[PDB]
């Protein structure tokens, strides 16, 4: 039993974390096979960051301009290409620690593990969720650019995020491993705001099932609601609408506890209208939306990786 | 910026997790060099765990009664012995992924990272804190015995916890890597109850320092107390008394903010006596206690490994 914010074991990613230096800028790279992936603004100077023409700046660079570091071993760049905001540095040596990998673009509401890195060395691992406004509530310091977000299925690591910047509100934005930004953000040194951030509803419902599975039942009530009537109240409190797919995903959680999904919705409806009155749920004074139904099932059901 | 629970990179510990089977019972083991460490109750069947005589059970066990597997590959046991509640199995092969390691016994309040494992395959990693009643509020499922808790100091990995059981209350208990239980618990199929939990006072002070390092400093009292006077008032609110390593460990955080430890102690006593009056600190208004002063230094500074 128990329920913690759990990230995937990071060992498969640590073997790919390298250091990419170009000029006087240093960030992190992901060394898969004979390619090294890193944010493209490593090639930028301090003056270039304001308004960078990247294909312009990239054409003015060469292979020997990039300093790639893997441990205490300098990796030689034998070629360079650019895919959106991601730089691709081909090297002479392949990574023996390359796992089975894939490049996916997660949908908002999904979760992934972040391996915070500085100068190509892993600092810490933690779990994030892609918020509906395509930002993440991460923990990043200058030099964390190039850190990747990931999920592991069987022995396959599915990369989905690369860190790029920090918004003025403390949240963070980045790209997938193809270079496409999550959200309306761009890789320039400007103050960028995001859209209004809604609450991932189906994540809150799975979190409540996790509390019931762990013996916390103070929030349940003897009422039920229709899917539309719940979405009507949920929309009023800036919650994403619950879909028939979301209800289907919560199926196993409803089966284990015997509480219908539409029953849990009446509890979340009550919680939004009345508050928690100073009590806690799973030790939290707030409604938590950073756990997917899989995250709860993989913990509470007993699934292992 | 961004502050959240952050676990150590689990790669170095991943390469030390193995499977230990005795008859029909399977748990997890820690393989460092040519010795595998695991809970001693692996030599038990279902009815053996009720009232086990561990010295009498080990006398009827041989080296070939032990199945040690790295993945699916078996490591032959060339020697077995017992230290308290852990089992030591000498293996014919030395682990090439063995890092520089240590066996340490941590104090209630210190944090570590748990790498949850099932059948020798790491499942997830999360940060825990040792509660003052010597339990941990973990997240374990059947087959998780042998999962280790650890801290990383530079290139050294310090092992400090080996999981053993789950209390009726939902929390968990275990031993260090020397076999000695944390608390008054024993490895048996017995209903065991921990003592009354308290708040890790040194950890809320580091968290208040973490808030001061950022924006929130609204709770600064401009008052002081003696170490003795605060300890007497803190115990009246189910808070742990401050020891000596507590005051000295808060040193770097006090020098960074210029706010003395005893000055911060009076700010916290003001928050215990009159509450927070609907004000929030670092987001959640719940007085977090699972961040050590190192967790603040390590996160706010970007210490890598
Ligand atoms: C990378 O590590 C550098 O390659 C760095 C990581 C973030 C900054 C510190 N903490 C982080 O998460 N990324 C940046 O510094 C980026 C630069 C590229 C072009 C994206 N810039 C920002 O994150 C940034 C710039 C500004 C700003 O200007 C003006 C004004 C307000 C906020 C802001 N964030
Ligand atoms: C290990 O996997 C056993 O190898 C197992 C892990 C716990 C069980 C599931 N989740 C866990 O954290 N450990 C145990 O089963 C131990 C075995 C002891 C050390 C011999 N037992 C318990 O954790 C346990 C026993 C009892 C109990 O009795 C009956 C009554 C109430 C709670 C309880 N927990």
């Amino acid at each position: 039993s128990g329920f913690r914010k759990m990230a995937f074991p990071s060992g498969k990613v640590e073997g790919c974390m390298v250091q990419v230096t170009c000029g006087t800028t240093t960030l992190n790279g992901l060394w898969l096979d004979d390619v090294v992936y890193c944010p493209r603004h490593v090639i930028c100077t301090s003056e270039d960051m304001l308004n960078p023409n990247y294909e312009d700046l990239l054409i003015r660079k060469s292979n020997h301009n990039f300093l790639v570091q893997a441990g205490n071993v300098q990796l030689r760049v034998i070629g360079h290409s650019m895919q959106n905001c991601v730089l691709k540095l081909k090297v002479d040596t392949a990574n023996p620690k390359t796992p089975k990998y894939k490049f996916v673009r997660i949908q908002p509401g999904q979760t992934f593990s972040v391996l915070a890195c500085y100068n190509g060395s892993p600092s810490g691992v933690y779990q994030c969720a892609m918020r509906p406004n395509f930002t993440i509530k991460g923990s990043f310091l200058p030099g964390s650019c190039g850190s990747v977000g990931f999920n592991i299925d069987y022995d396959c690591v599915s990369f989905c995020y690369m860190h790029h910047m920090e918004l003025p509100t403390g949240v963070h934005a980045g790209t997938d491993l193809e270079g496409n930004f999550y959200g309306p953000f761009v890789d320039r040194q400007t103050a960028q705001a995001a859209g209004t951030d809604t609450t991932i509803t189906v994540n809150v419902l799975a979190w409540l099932y996790a509390a019931v599975i762990n013996g916390d039942r103070w929030f349940l009530n003897r009422f039920t609601t229709t899917l539309n009537d719940f979405n009507l109240v949920a929309m009023k409190y800036n919650y994403e609408p619950l879909t028939q797919d979301h209800v289907d995903i919560l199926g196993p959680l409803s089966a284990q506890t015997g509480i219908a999904v539409l029953d849990m919705c009446a509890s979340l409806k009550e919680l939004l209208q009345n508050g928690m009155n100073g009590r806690t749920i799973l030790g939290s004074a707030l409604l938590e939306d950073e756990f997917t139904p899989f995250d709860v099932v993989r913990q509470c059901s007993g699934v292992t990786f």
